[PDB]
């Protein structure tokens, strides 16, 4: 079951890989090449996680169950690049970028604690990660959207589409953090690489697409 | 001992972490919160590295002596924000803000390897890293100062004392180093911990009230 | 044999470092003293990396071979400087040059995986390592040139000199793994060592003083 959501993994990255690939050699101006640019980063380092996991490396077991730690190594360098989706469209100022790269980067390494660590200790590293996910949240919902509303008034609805959709889908990860054996094991560990796979085809191609589409709008 | 001083160094990172959170959403302006919240990351790093510290975690005996090596990855994190202190107050140019950062990571990475390496061999690196630190006391003491004073002629004690604070603070930890386990080992492993709280504390909770201190100066 | 030319890297590159950094210390203005600062840094990442090689230290046997994989580690580092050698010559718009460093980060943690997994999956990662590595080549050879020769139409045999010169020795380095321990194995341990230590004084030494003469061309 596994090697085989591994594998959806690496052929739907690969093959996002290639269409943002061509669509950034075949811009029309440099606004639609960068973002271009961007998500193909973005398909390709998830590409070479699955990959990677895929061939059985980057997983040491931790409390007897199989972790995947590799996962954390590449968010850390794809999720960015995905905020830099959100903060390019919007004009994000750049004090404002940093501040969601940083709280990310503090996100994703309390994280990485979490999952490494003993049972019991692992859930204040949690409380940390989840913590830090909060003011990514709030960064994203208020000062980010009503700043990209008020440069783009005519488009309110493409930003408030765009975060929500964002937002949802990270907000999914936590969830099954806290319920995959790393947290409380109420399903297996099959049933969490399909979650991450699903949820990360969809934050990555499938937020890919929204992004281009929300650029389209912006006109 | 060595357990206490690490949980007063989470207290009292993460206490200075509440504060300068809290001067971040309630800046009147925009260059106040922008250091704020470099403030508000410096010690958000330091007190997840004493939670850590204080959970056991990031420690591997290196010649038979507790080596909390996991210090060196949070330095390289905060230590390049306390230099963006620096270089946000007084307007630096991007060039030697890049000399400083780039001198500091060296620092830091040629100071780790110091700390993981045989008694005899580990005395090169850390002559290396602290002829790196040198480069950094004459960037912060000639250019950087005199720039600083060239552009805010009637607050040129300001900057002065910034300096002398920040490279005093600075220099007490290649001094702690040498003296300690890893280096001629004069005193036990808790007092070092207890030394590098109590300098973590003040280059990073005492600093950035520091920094507040200088901005209203500046005005 | 190998610990002669690991020795013969750290004083070349040391040697280098004092070059560079005598000539930013007495740069007649700020373009000389960017350049020089970034080959400064460049000589130095690199003598350190030859000092903990030369000291036994950041290599794993891998396979039964020894395997430098300390290399990688401060390639990723280097490297990228040795890119802004070309923008910031060529002025080049900052999107390229992101996608230009991007691609050499991928270029690198894939090469890294090639060379420390088992023998047969480590091709799959040559492939990935060496596809990032064409699109640098492209990257170079065409937008980069171009742009490049547009901005500076009196000098673009510099530029051109500068991009082959630059190419030539970095194709070298999939040669030399490819039919090393780690690839093919059709040579020694002790030559690959002289290999890599050869090119990496030529692209970071040699190729330091070609970039001064490019620079003095562009007048
Ligand atoms: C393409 C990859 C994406 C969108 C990764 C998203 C990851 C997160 C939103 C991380 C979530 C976590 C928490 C909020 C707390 C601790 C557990 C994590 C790391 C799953
Ligand atoms: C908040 C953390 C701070 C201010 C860290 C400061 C660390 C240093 C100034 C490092 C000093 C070192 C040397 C100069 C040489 C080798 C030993 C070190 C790493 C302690
Ligand atoms: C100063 C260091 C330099 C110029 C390093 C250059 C390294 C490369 C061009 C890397 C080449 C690789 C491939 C293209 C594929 C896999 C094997 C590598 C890592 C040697
Ligand atoms: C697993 C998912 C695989 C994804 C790759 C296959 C999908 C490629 C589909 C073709 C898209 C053609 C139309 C794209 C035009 C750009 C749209 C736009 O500008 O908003
Ligand atoms: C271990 C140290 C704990 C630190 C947190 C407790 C200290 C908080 C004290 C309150 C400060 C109130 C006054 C601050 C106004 C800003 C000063 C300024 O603008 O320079
Ligand atoms: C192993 C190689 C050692 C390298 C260090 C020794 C070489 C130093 C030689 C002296 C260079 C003196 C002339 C330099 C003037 C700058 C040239 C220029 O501006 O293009
Ligand atoms: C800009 C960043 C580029 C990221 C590229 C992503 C592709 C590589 C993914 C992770 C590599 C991890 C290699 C693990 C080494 C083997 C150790 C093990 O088996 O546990
Ligand atoms: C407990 C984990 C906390 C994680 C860190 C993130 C907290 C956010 C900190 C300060 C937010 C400041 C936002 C930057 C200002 C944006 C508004 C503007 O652009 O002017
Ligand atoms: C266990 C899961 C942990 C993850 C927590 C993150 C979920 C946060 C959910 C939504 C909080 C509400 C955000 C406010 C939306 C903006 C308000 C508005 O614009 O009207
Ligand atoms: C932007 C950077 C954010 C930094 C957050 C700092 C908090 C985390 C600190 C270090 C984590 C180290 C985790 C060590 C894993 C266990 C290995 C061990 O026990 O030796
Ligand atoms: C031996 C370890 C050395 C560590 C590297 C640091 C050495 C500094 C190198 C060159 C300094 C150049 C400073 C940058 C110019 C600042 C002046 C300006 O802004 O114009
Ligand atoms: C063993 C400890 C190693 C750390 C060494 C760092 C200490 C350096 C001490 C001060 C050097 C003098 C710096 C010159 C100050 C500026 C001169 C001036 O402005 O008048
Ligand atoms: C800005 C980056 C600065 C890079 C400095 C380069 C000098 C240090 C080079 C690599 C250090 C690797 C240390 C290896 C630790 C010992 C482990 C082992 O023996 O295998
Ligand atoms: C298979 C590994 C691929 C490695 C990633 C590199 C591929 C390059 C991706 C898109 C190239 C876009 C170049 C940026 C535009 C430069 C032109 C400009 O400045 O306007
Ligand atoms: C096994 C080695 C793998 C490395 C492959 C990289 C070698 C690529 C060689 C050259 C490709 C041709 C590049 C085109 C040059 C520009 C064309 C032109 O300007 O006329
Ligand atoms: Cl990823
Ligand atoms: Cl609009
Ligand atoms: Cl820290
Ligand atoms: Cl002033
Ligand atoms: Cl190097
Ligand atoms: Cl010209």
């Amino acid at each position: 079951m596994t090697q085989a959501w591994l594998w959806i993994g690496v052929i739907s990255m690969a093959l996002g890989s290639v269409f943002f690939g061509f669509g950034a050699h075949n811009a029309k101006n440099e606004r639609w090449q960068i973002l271009y640019t961007l998500n193909f980063f973005i398909c390709l380092i998830a590409a070479g996680l699955y990959l990677a996991m895929a061939l059985g490396l980057g997983v040491n077991v931790i409390a007897g169950r199989p972790t995947y730690w590799v996962r954390f190594v590449t968010w850390f360098c794809s999720t960015p690049l995905l905020l830099l989706d959100l903060t390019f469209l919007g004009r994000t100022s750049l004090p404002l970028t940093g501040s969601l790269l940083g709280a990310n980067a503090y996100m994703l390494v309390t994280g990485f604690v979490a999952t490494v660590t003993a049972k019991p200790m692992s859930y204040i590293w949690y409380i940390v990660s989840c913590a830090a996910y909060l003011a990514i949240v709030y960064l994203l919902a208020q000062p980010y959207r009503i700043a990209a509303e008020r440069k783009h008034p005519r488009s309110k609805q493409a930003f408030r589409t765009l975060v929500t959709v964002h937002l949802v889908l990270w907000t999914l990860y936590p969830i099954v953090w806290i319920l995959s054996p790393e947290g409380f094991s109420t399903f297996t560990q099959g049933s969490e690489t399909m979650f991450y796979t699903l949820l990360d085809i969809a934050s990555k191609v499938g937020f890919g697409f929204l992004s281009l589409n929300t650029l389209h709008t912006l006109e």
